[PDB]
RNA sequence: UUUUCCAAAGGCUCUUUUCAGAGCC
């Protein structure tokens, strides 16, 4: 009848040793694991990053609080226990750094033993009792869909039962993407609360950060650098200090007048180093001499999204903002093709780059060719020397400047030193947050071109004015604002190529402007308004670069995802009709590596542009299940576990065989900058980086120098020998995003010279695609499990 | 078997002096 205060809110099941409380929600919930693959109270403990577990009063232990022994931590996703080596007293500690930090010491207490206290989404038997499967089953069953649903109502008002679920029938869901729309405004309509959703859930998920207390290093700087330097207490572990952003410093101490100040990240988390670095473009007034009791906040900014929407708007209600083909080619309706009547170059190579192949001449040939041309770009075939001779050729069409932008920083630079290396004459346009990053290319920066433009000298004296004092006079500040913007319209007037980001040709500095030429490169990469903001500017002349089959853009809002947001504007364009040309050729992989995901993912399209002989290291005498073939999979019956965050997964049985490859690896002479760890988890990277620094067998700055980074982190980068671990084991449930295809591309294609595979077959076998990379891996008998110095293949049969 | 937990990004505002003016980073 009436349900108990210790009662499920899934289900209301009761009982002493099957309800736990949450601290945040101030709720109950079963461990029973109901319909769905997962228990309720890890469920609810998921979606609504609770982190605090109270066990109910009557049970096996009792009124208890799950904290560590060493420090006392209330996330329940670190604690594991220990059975004592004299009774049956369990030890109840944290992962790390309580392993090691632990005050106790207990003779009977070992850390080898350690396992974490949730088990296949659940609580283990022993601490909380898995309800009977007959009591579960007959009691109110409720489905995954409906359980996220409630757990959604509840977050937005803490008072919902099922039958608010239903009766209420909320609906408001966002209009789906369409493929073929009719109308610029009937586009904006639709994009419109996408990106204004977007918008609110980055704006909920990041204003709830600041950190409180901390001490600071407070160097000084010769040009007004008010560089700061402290370390985040890794209590409330975000990463989401990123290079751009801004952070408001608030001093609330007695040392000091309390002062507000204003400045940008300028160093990240790197090797070893730590110590995030922050700028402040405040003035003197700064409290330098203090360093302890210092306050931080990071505050969410709207520019980039307001950028996109005022270019969605811009589309919809200005004719002349793009080409009418291009304009009706984009809403998808059907027109003949055009030809473009521009001049082709009698040579299609570009000044001071490497010839390009018959593939990449035939690519240019049909661009230059067409007002939109759609580029599939595999991994490895040198797409940077392809855009660099289309931009050469561009400029020297001399239809006014060229721009060029690409959703990443990383890939601008690249682009832009590429093109760069023709000699032709290039600005780059950097934000105010970027300003003052270092940068290879930072000398053909647009503000750094600036300080080196000498034919006005006021101008100059006026900037190291500011870089020797405070602001000065209105009037001198308006003068300066005004030498400034003429400088920079002259600059950008004289230069014939302009790159930058695709949210940063937003910029009023580069609006009023008309470019008859884009080369948006790495569209996959990025949303459809991102790639659709620079277009707006004029675009006559259009031209994607991307790789579907590589990955695709981030989105974080749930409700965006389903509406259909991830899809990029390469994706839309190649599903309208628009058969994208590709390179065939490309020279990253030995051609074993690359024989695989040619024949799945390409058809079999891809050429070895490289030998088996070129693709070597020498001096690497390192043992292989086949001398031919430089790769294999290792496998491992390790359990996945969850990790601090409570979303992502990790595995100690994995993390040790890494560690036992790597050793392997620098032990065969392979230098230790070649040696790359790739997991598409975040939990499985950062332990991976506490096991491999804090404890190392062997040296440990040799363990320092390897780096660690996630899918798309490492995307952009190459490297020769390249170790993955899958991670999930999981007998009940998924794999979660691994059967994205693209994920696997390029993981696959990321190497150079080795791929070492490290995961569980078994759970790996029931996705069709892995299925597929287990017998193609059998076929080449390259499956191996066991000692690594006797290397035995593996019987296991997918 | 849910949908997955994964990067990158990045200064303007106010006022009817609005054909404009004012102030901030
Ligand atoms: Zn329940
Ligand atoms: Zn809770
Ligand atoms: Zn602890």
């Amino acid at each position: 009848k009436d349900l108990p205060i210790h009662a499920c809110s899934y289900c209301g099941i009761h009982d002493p040793a099957c309800v736990v409380y949450c601290n945040t929600s101030k709720k109950w919930f079963c461990n029973g694991r109901g319909n769905t693959s997962g228990s309720h109270i890890v469920n609810h403990l998921v979606r609504a990053k609770c982190k605090e577990v109270t066990l109910h009063k009557d049970g096996p232990l009792g009124e208890t609080v799950l904290e560590c022994y060493n420090c006392g931590c209330r996330n329940v996703f670190l604690l594991g226990f220990i059975p004592a080596k004299a009774d049956s007293v369990v030890v109840l500690l944290c992962r790390q750094p309580c392993a090691s930090q632990s005050s106790l010491k207990d003779i009977n207490w070992d850390s080898s033993q350690w396992q974490p206290l949730i088990q296949d989404r659940c609580f283990l038997s022993w601490l909380v009792k898995i309800p009977s499967e007959q009591e579960q089953l007959r009691a109110r069953q409720i489905t995954a869909q409906q359980i996220n649903k409630l757990e959604e109502l509840w977050k937005e008002n803490p008072s919902a039962t099922l039958e608010d679920l239903e009766k209420p029938g909320v609906d408001e869901e966002p209009q789906h993407v369409l493929l073929r729309y009719e109308d610029a405004y009937q586009y904006q309509n639709i994009f419109g609360p996408l990106v204004k959703l977007e918008a609110d859930y980055d704006k909920k998920l990041k204003e709830s950060q600041t950190q409180d207390n901390i001490t600071v290093r407070w160097d000084l700087g010769l040009n007004k650098k008010r560089i700061a330097y402290f370390t985040l207490p890794k209590t409330d572990s975000d990463m989401r200090l990123m290079q751009g952003d801004e952070i408001c410093l608030r001093y609330k101490g007695d040392l000091a007048p309390l002062w507000k100040g204003i400045g940008h990240v300028i160093k990240v988390p790197d090797n070893y180093g730590d110590e995030i670095a922050i700028e402040l473009r405040s003035s003197v007034g700064a409290p330098v001499e203090t360093v302890h009791n210092f306050q931080v906040d990071f505050v969410w900014k709207s520019t980039s999204f307001d950028r996109m929407q005022s270019a969605l708007k811009t589309f919809a209600v200005d004719e002349t903002s793009v080409s009418g083909y291009i304009y009706h080619k984009l809403l998808g309706h059907e027109v003949e093709d055009v030809i473009t009547k521009c001049q082709l170059p009698k040579r299609f190579t570009a000044q001071g780059l490497p010839d390009l192949n018959h593939s990449q001449v035939y690519a240019v040939k049909t661009v230059l060719q067409r007002p939109l041309s759609l580029i599939q770009g595999p991994p490895g075939t040198g797409k940077t020397v392809t855009s660099a001779t289309i931009v050469y050729h561009l400029a020297r069409q001399g239809n006014g400047p060229v721009l060029v932008c690409a959703p990443s920083n990383i890939a601008v630079d690249q682009l832009t030193e590429k093109i760069h290396q023709t000699g032709l004459k290039v600005v780059r346009l950097c934000a105010k947050s970027r300003e003052a990053i270092d940068s290879p290319v930072s000398f053909l920066a647009l503000h750094n071109q600036i300080r080196n433009m000498d034919s006005m000298p006021e101008l100059q004296k006026l900037q190291q004015l500011k870089d020797e004092t405070g602001e000065l006079s209105s009037a001198d500040e308006k003068r300066y604002r005004a030498l400034k913007r003429t400088a920079e319209r002259e600059l950008l007037m004289n230069a014939d190529v302009i790159c930058c980001t695709c949210v940063g040709a937003g910029d009023p500095r580069l609006a009023k402007m008309q470019f008859r030429s884009i080369l948006i490169d790495e569209s996959t990469q990025a949303t459809e308004p991102e790639c659709m903001v620079p277009v707006v500017l004029g675009a006559k002349q259009l031209i994607l670069v991307g790789d579907h089959c590589q990955l695709g853009p981030v989105v974080m809002c749930k409700k965006a995802a389903k509406a259909g947001l991830s899809q990029s504007l390469f994706e839309r364009l190649v599903v309208l009709g628009i058969r994208p040309i590709r390179l065939q050729v490309q020279y990253r992989m030995h051609p074993a590596l690359s024989a695989f995901p040619s024949n799945i993912f390409y058809e079999g399209s891809l050429q070895n542009g490289v030998t088996a002989a070129d693709r070597v290291k020498k001096g690497f005498d390192f043992q292989w299940p086949q001398p031919d073939k430089p790769m294999f999979f290792y496998v491992t019956q390790g359990q996945e576990e969850i990790a601090s965050s409570g979303t992502s997964y990790l595995n100690r049985t994995e993390a040790a065989n890494v560690e036992k490859i790597t050793t392997k690896l620098l032990k065969a002479g392979a230098k230790p900058d070649q040696i790359g760890i790739i997991t598409p988890y975040e939990g499985q990277r950062s332990y991976l980086v506490q096991y491999m620094q804090f404890s190392g067998s062997l040296h440990t700055k040799l363990y320092q120098e390897v780096e660690i980074a996630s899918v798309d982190a490492f995307q952009g980068r190459e490297k020769d020998f390249i170790i993955l671990s899958c991670v999930r084991a999981n007998e009940h449930q998924g794999i979660g995003f691994l059967n994205d295809p693209r994920r696997l591309n390029v993981a696959l294609t990321r190497a150079r010279y080795g791929v070492i595979i490290v995961g569980n077959p078994k759970a790996l076998s029931k996705q069709p695609l892995w299925n597929h990379l287990l017998n193609y891996y059998k076929e080449q008998k390259v499956l191996v499990e066991g000692p690594l110095n006797n290397l035995r293949e593996s019987l296991m049969q997918f």
